[PDB]
């Protein structure tokens, strides 16, 4: 399970899940709505699988934590037009991200 030096990155997941932009990223792209996703994007990420990833001590630290948040945004912007809704609000989480971020880094 996690470890509870790790709680500020449950809160930091729990708060981009609450996000207004964070709809696209609760759970993992989902084939049934769009084609040639995994094709392309050969680590997919998503919160819902952070969050149980990080509740079960999947994540020995918060680099491994942080990284995969980068994996959601990353992966929006390489599949995703900015220009997008999808991808409008990737950008708009990876900066509500880094702001939590750098309140202890
Ligand atoms: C399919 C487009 C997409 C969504 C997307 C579309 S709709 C949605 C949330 N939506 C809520 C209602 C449920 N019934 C089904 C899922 N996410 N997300 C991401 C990260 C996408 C891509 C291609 O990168
Ligand atoms: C979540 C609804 C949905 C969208 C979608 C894309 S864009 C949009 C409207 N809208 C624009 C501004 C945002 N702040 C919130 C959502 N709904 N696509 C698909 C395939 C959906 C489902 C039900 O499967």
């Amino acid at each position: 399970s996690m470890h509870s030096d790790l709680t500020f990155c449950e809160i930091i997941l729990m708060e981009m899940e609450s996000h207004d932009a964070a709809w696209p990223f609760l759970e993992p792209v989902n084939p049934r709505l769009v084609s040639g996703y995994r094709r392309i994007i050969k680590n997919p990420m998503d919160f819902s699988t952070m969050r149980h990833r990080l509740s079960r001590g999947g994540y020995t630290s918060s680099e491994e934590f942080a990284a995969d948040a980068l994996l959601v945004f990353d992966n929006c912007q390489t599949f995703n037009e900015d220009d997008s809704e999808v991808g409008k609000a990737g950008h708009i989480m990876r900066r509500f991200f880094e702001s939590r971020w750098e309140e202890f880094y």
